[PDB]
């Protein structure tokens, strides 16, 4: 599912996402922009042999079981498959747990590198939340 800007601001809201760690919902919208460009079914192989999941793109070294990232963990106990569905509740439930572990948001280099900083409030403009 290919999610609307506002849509997926909704539905990051409604599961908890807004202000989590302290992170308002603009930096996870555009996290998930420059991250997946909103599309659940998203895979993107990375350069250890790992691949990303779903709308957050969800590490397979760490987070889910893909059954082919050798020596790679399963973290948030869920099929790494279960993160491309239509419906965003384990996605959000994992993204949960990573920027929990520590860096908070830099565990996506994406935001770090695209999002930190700048004006994230602009990605929820116009939106009804
Ligand atoms: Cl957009
Ligand atoms: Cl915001
Ligand atoms: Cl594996
Ligand atoms: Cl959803
Ligand atoms: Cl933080
Ligand atoms: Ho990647
Ligand atoms: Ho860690
Ligand atoms: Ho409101």
């Amino acid at each position: 599912k290919v999610f609307g800007r506002c849509e997926l601001a909704a539905a990051m809201k409604r599961h908890g996402l807004d202000n989590y760690r302290g992170y308002s919902l603009g930096n996870w919208v555009c996290a998930a922009k420059f991250e997946s460009n909103f599309n659940t079914q998203a895979t993107n192989r990375n350069t250890d042999g790992s691949t990303d999941y779903g709308i957050l793109q969800i590490n397979s070294r760490w987070w889910c079981n893909d059954g082919r990232t050798p020596g790679s963990r399963n973290l948030c106990n869920i099929p790494c498959s279960a993160l491309l569905s239509s419906d965003i509740t384990a996605s959000v439930n994992c993204a949960k747990k990573i920027v929990s572990d520590g860096n908070g948001m830099n565990a996506w280099v994406a935001w770090r590198n695209r999002c930190k900083g700048t004006d994230v409030q602009a990605w929820i403009r116009g939106c009804r939340l």
